[PDB]
Formats: structure tokens, C-alpha cells, sequence
């Protein structure tokens, strides 16, 4: 039995950053996503040229269905599901008005509701000393406009990880959340100027941009053994700003 | 020769027929605003809430609405501004509390919680914020249980963190009109639904849990509130504001 | 003062001769406490609060006193008792802020903030742990620039985020005697000070820094503190209650 | 001699003792910094070297500004290099919040926030672009019980400071950050209690068990590696979910 690991949102960003980090320390990586089957094969056919073991499923984490499905197909593997790391969720803009009420209700369904179910569904199948990560977002300390309903859902999303900390005592699963700003991703710089990218680069004390394998390093610290007495935690990621 | 007095003000409160939300009512309509006692039930509560205002020298009258509706919510903001002209106050109480644990057979109350406290929270806020005039002011309920993380109240913290996040982006979004959104957040409160199911042993052992060592009153978050909806307010902005005893 | 010209409650407030500390102490004499009006060096600006006070109709009196040294602190709290027999309220404003990074040359500022705002601060709740009667308040001036951690503003902010450490644990050490602890954080303030230190234009570039675009002002803090000695804060205990604007 | 090097200040005992052996098992050369006796310092110095790392142990009190300043000077001329800092050295007695615990008060704020506020001003004068400064805090500031305020005081102190200082060195690729344990399983906390105490204290956390000084030397060594590149103005609280 190899151990294993979980990943949501896992074919491009973040998501695969941390896909490719836990193979690299010796999981088997699930590559979950909902879309196009192309961008979580790469990952897969990546990890693997490196060395890993990883497959691909397809669910959405928000529909109550695929997600039972998923976490029975994803145990089925290698008998075990040792890490869950939840990286998927949507950022659309939308302010406060009854206007954008369906923007809210996709935003909560996606990101609150599907982090809902993947962390029930983790509650019930990871084992005894395993680790569950959430992928919540340091923008929640700025409150900018338009962020709302993002910032609602992935507010929701902590509450959750302090919550299940605590209801899984006795276990020895340790439950946290890691905020990242944002990362040079490859949509990140397609949809950007140089000049953008220049203005965001300046603003963290650091002066540059953040990378994904940058956030999976910390997601990798909290699912090994550095991680063991990190529990009910938030930490931010964000080079300082 | 006060304000208030010269052209009075107008304030909404949602889940106003009992409890924490009575108590605002009551405070609000005694510190010179007419209150519309918003309901979603049985209007027998919001009429008591309703006769007791007036029997105490205050002006009130109810409306019925489910917050969480959205048709009905935009027919109360029409409605409730209709009144006098003005809707110069909004304070949103109404909400639930269930136990339910993270798992999936918790997942109906998951969305129960999140539709009537966050997505209702999100109606109310919105709407506050299309309605209100530049010097208003727009106040949510949280809860100081979000410190805990207690056992079962996963989705209620979740709900509530929601509402807060949305209170600090909303006073961010208003910049330019003078509109202050905040929130307060009360511990366990002396309300009939608390004393209702809970032995004299019971009600002593939650009353230990503050350093002050009783149970803090309804009133007690009213004034908090009234605090943000009046003139000693006018500098606190996306406040949420722990109103718990110290516990 | 009632009908025997007895102030029904006494308060000390510390740096009360300007700024922040003399807004608090006219909104408090106005609520009708007895002012002890604190102060440290000269005692032109405390008296002209005093005679303010008496002016509208208050009883004040002005006391020295070093808030870092423990003799004077002492004799401080011994005085301010005796005027009336009990000491009800006690608020700490003084302080200061000077401007100093992180390097080996600040260690004196940072010896001098530390030792002004801290070791006062200590000093200050220590003597109103043990002078103020049960049913008490005591509340301490903080900054919401600890939110910030704006460069220069190291030994400042650390003097303060010390100041409300203390606040949390007192409210603890002090569970049954009915005595709520509190702190109040301002923003940047209209003062006399604040004026000092900018330019207009640095003045307006800090004012459009809130949602509401313009600078706070004394009295829109001393509200804050009356609400946390009054009724209406009856229930707030172990709270740092952030008052920006927003910011 | 062109070795990273680590300077770890109250690197005698305890969770100073784990990080100074976890960095040297990173590979950094490491300054066991201590101000009292010199045996466990000594102690420290020798395990790290028989498990073939290079360290070497270094006399002075954080709190005094003439002794600080000599600690850099030595550390720095080792390697001609200091790229890490870790400040760990502090004092936890009990005093509540009484005119009489006036002396305790002064000596808490002496030793952990002047202290704090010595190493971090000389780290940031001595370490290089790309270095990191890592301060000790402590969990129990969530707490707020009664006798610990002049503790928690000092340690608030300290994160006040760590916030400002990653501002202070922006353009400098320095990340400053802090590390907040709960209880530990170290010797001292073992010598004060019999089995019915330390299985009341590991029963606190969810996980359930007591703290070891090694799982909070990994996240310092995280913070310190290229894991912790981008975390910067953090307090990572490590305290097993209590």
C-alpha cells in the first residue's frame, strides 16, 4: 500500500503545484477536476515522467452525487486516502447588489457548498494520523470590492477547518487551511499586461511574484512529518502583503 | 431639539418579534426611530413587539417577509421604505442555529443554514446598501461563537464568518456615501428560546463561563447596537463587535 | 451631580490634559461622572479642562502624576479615591508615539515608548485592579495602526499590542468582581498633535485612507469610551473595539 | 567557509535545543547562543558536531545592547555570513496584574521584548538579501489566563515587531516571521509533574497527545528553507489544534 493523496482542482494553478509537490514526496496523487479531461492528463503524464504515481478523476466536488462517487473511487485505488487537500474553487467579481445575487449563489455553491462535501466526505474515509488541507485565500484580510461573495465562501470555508479540527479528536487528523495571494499561474500572466504584472510584483515587501510551487511547498510541510503538530491553522501565504 | 426629533428616522430590523431582535426593536423605537418589526412567521409575536412600542411612547408598525426570499425581500424594502419615505436604519437578526456535524448526512442542514443565514444575509445587506441614504447605517448579527469552533456548529460558524466577510467588503463598496456596516456578535443571551429547555443547573453552568458570571440579557446587545445606529457611532465602521461577558 | 451635589460615579482618566484623554473626560463629566483629570508635566492645559468641566456644570479636579513611576501612581489612585470615597471608572490615555525603526540606534525611543506606554499601562491597570469597587470599568487607549505595522512604528505598536495583552489576561484576573476591562483603538485623529506632524496635503491623503474620507475626531472616539463606563456597555468585557472609520 | 550559517538564540535547552540540531541537520553552521551557565549550551554543541554538523557556542544576554552588539560581531565573523536568525531565548514566570508583580512585569518585558527587539534590530542590520528572521512567540496569547500577562505582554510585543520589521526590510528579500508553540515535552516540563498531570495536559489538544520540541523546531526549519520562501509577516501558531 502507497500512501495517498486527494487533490481537488488539481489540472492547472495551485491545484497541480501541489499534485506534483506530493508526488514528488512519495504519494499517490488523485487528480480531481471538473472540466476538460486535456489539462489533468498533463499533470498526470507529468508526474509521471518524473517518476510519481498519479490518476485522473473527474466530479464535481459540489454535486452531492459525484462527490460520493468520487471518494469511493478515489479509496478503491490503493485501499487508503491519507491526505485530502481541497485546491478547487471560482473567483468571480461581483458587489453587493440584489444584481449579482446568482453570482453569489454560484460562488457559494462552488466554493463553500463543494468545500462542504469534500471535508465531510474526508471526515469519513481518511485514516487515523492523516492530514486534511483547505485552500482558502489571503484576500480575505483586504475586503476589496467585488470580493464579496468570494471572500463569504472561502470566510465559510475557515469556519469549517476550525470546526472539523475539533470533531475529529481522537483521531489524530490534523485539519488546516492554507491562504495564498495570488501566483504567477499561467492564466495569471496571459490575462495581464507587463505593466500589471510589474504594479502586482512590487507590492509584496518581497517585491515579486508569488509562484504555485511556492504555496505547495507549505500544503507539502502541513502533509508530512514537519506538519504533524500544525492543527486548526490559517496560514497565509502571500510573500508579506 | 434633537434631530431625531426635528425629522425622524427610520429603521429596519429583521427577525424582530422575539429575542435578541425584539430587544433592538424596542431600544431603537425608545432612542426616537420608527421601527418596521420585520417577521417571517406567525405575526402574532411582531404584533406584541408592535403594541409594546407604542404602549411605551414609541411609533412601529410590522411586515411580513422571509428574508431569505428574494421577491419577498424586495417587496419589503419597497414596503418598509414606503412608510415614511426613508429607510434610514437596517439591523439584520433574523437567523437560525442547528447542531449539525460535518458529514454527509449533515449536508440538508448545510444548505438550510447557508440559504437562510448567508444567502439571506447577502438579500439583506444588497438591498440595505440600494436603499439607505448617505448617513445611514447598516448593522449585522454575527455570533462570538466563531471563536469556539465548537463541535456542530460548522455550518452556523460558516454562515456567520460569511456575513462578517460581507459586512467589511460592503463598507469598502460604500466609500463615498457615509454609510457605516458593521456587525455585533452576541454570546448566549437571556432570550425566552435560551431559558426555554435548559435546567436551573444548566442556565448556572453557561452563566460561569464569563469572568461577569451571569447570563447577559437581550438588552444588553440592544445597546450595543443602538451604540452603531446613532450619534456615538458615526466613527466605528466595519466593526464587528464581541458581545459576550468576556467569554 | 444629584439633588446633594454628589457625583453618582467617579472617574480617573490619565492624559486627559489635550487630545483623545481631554475628549473623554468632558464626555464623561457630561454623563455625570467626576473627572480626575490626570496628567503628567505642566498643568495649565489639565486645569483649563477642569474649569471646562466645572464650566458646564461638572465637578473636576486636576491631578499629577507620571503614569510610569509607581510611587506617583500610587499616590495617584489614593487621592483620586479619596475625593468621593470610591474610584468607579478608570480610563488610560496617555501615551506616546514617537517614530523609530527597527535598528540598534532606536533602542532609547523604544526604551522610552516601552517604558511610558507599557510599564504605564501596567502600572495603571495594576492600581485599578485593585481601587475600583465591583460593577467597575476599566478601559485602556490602544491603535488601530497595530492592523498596519507601518514601518517607524515598531516600539509604538509593540508598546500597545502589550497594552492589550494585559487588557485580555485583567479581564480574566478579574472574574467576580463584576468588573469589565476594555480597550479602545483610534485611528489616526484631528488633534493638536496629529495636526503638528503633516502637512495639509499629507492630511488630506490620510483622510481619504477611510471609507467615510475624512479624519476622525476626538469626540467621535470619547463616545466610544462613555458607551464601554455606561449602561449600554454593560455586557462588552475583554474587547479592543477598533474606531477608524473604517480604515 | 562559505557555509549558511544560523544564529539560535536560547539554543541551550528545550525548543532553542531542537531548532539549533534540526538546522544543523539542514546543513547550517550553527551559533548556540546562551547567557547563563555553559554546560547545556556545551552539551548542544557537542550532539550537533558528533552528528556531523558544525556549531560552535556563544556567551551573552539578548537584553544587554553591549553584549548584543559583541554576539553579532563574533557570529557574523565565523563565515563572514549570517543568513538566518532564530530568537527563541525567553522567560515565562507567573505574576498577575498587581502593583506588587511591578518587578516580575519589569524583568518579563526586559528579557523577552527588549531582547526580542535587540536581536531582531542587529539581525536586520547583519543578514543578507535572501536571509530569513524567525522569532519564538507563544500560543497561549489566545488565552489570556490569569498570572500570564506580563508574558503575553512581551510576546505580543515581539509580533508587533516582527509584522513591522517585514515591512521595514522591504526591497531586502528578507522574510521575518514568528513561530508560537504551545506546551512541550521537554525535560523541565516533564521534572514538575507526575503521569495524572502530563496525561491532563495531552488530553488538551484534539490530537491528544503532548507537544514535542521537534514539531515545533520543523516549522522553524520550514520557515527557514526553501519551503518558506514565500511566507512572510506570519505567526504560525503550532500547538496540535489547543
Amino acid at each position: 500500500s502507497r500512501k495517498t493523496a486527494l487533490v481537488t482542482g488539481a489540472s492547472r494553478g495551485i491545484g497541480r503545484a501541489i499534485a506534483e509537490r506530493l508526488a514528488q514526496d512519495g504519494f499517490y496523487v488523485i487528480v480531481n477536476y471538473a472540466g476538460n479531461k486535456a489539462h489533468a492528463q498533463a499533470t498526470v503524464e507529468h508526474i509521471i515522467e518524473q517518476g510519481g504515481q498519479a490518476s485522473a478523476i473527474q466530479a464535481d466536488v459540489a454535486n452531492e452525487h459525484e462527490v460520493s462517487r468520487l471518494f469511493q473511487e478515489a479509496k478503491a485505488i490503493n485501499g487508503r486516502l491519507d491526505v485530502v487537500v481541497h485546491s478547487a474553487g471560482i473567483m468571480p467579481m461581483a458587489k453587493i447588489t440584489p444584481e449579482s445575487l446568482p453570482d453569489f449563489d454560484k460562488v457559494i455553491h462552488t466554493n463553500l457548498r463543494g468545500a462542504f462535501l469534500i471535508l465531510a466526505h474526508a471526515a469519513e474515509t481518511v485514516p487515523d494520523g492523516g492530514r486534511i488541507i483547505a485552500l482558502s485565500t489571503s484576500v480575505i484580510a483586504k475586503s476589496f470590492p467585488a470580493y464579496g461573495p468570494y471572500i463569504a465562501s472561502k470566510a465559510g470555508v475557515e469556519g469549517l477547518v476550525h470546526v472539523l479540527a475539533n470533531e475529529l479528536r481522537g483521531r489524530n487528523i490534523t485539519v488546516n487551511a492554507v491562504a495564498p495571494g495570488p501566483t504567477g499561474t499561467d492564466l495569471f500572466y496571459n490575462g495581464k499586461t507587463d505593466e500589471q504584472v510589474a504594479a502586482i510584483a512590487k507590492l509584496a515587501p518581497l517585491e515579486r511574484i508569488g509562484t504555485p510551487d511556492e504555496i505547495a511547498g507549505v500544503v507539502a510541510m502541513l502533509a508530512g512529518p514537519d506538519g504533524r503538530w500544525v492543527n486548526s491553522q490559517v496560514i497565509r501565504v502571500n510573500g508579506g502583503f
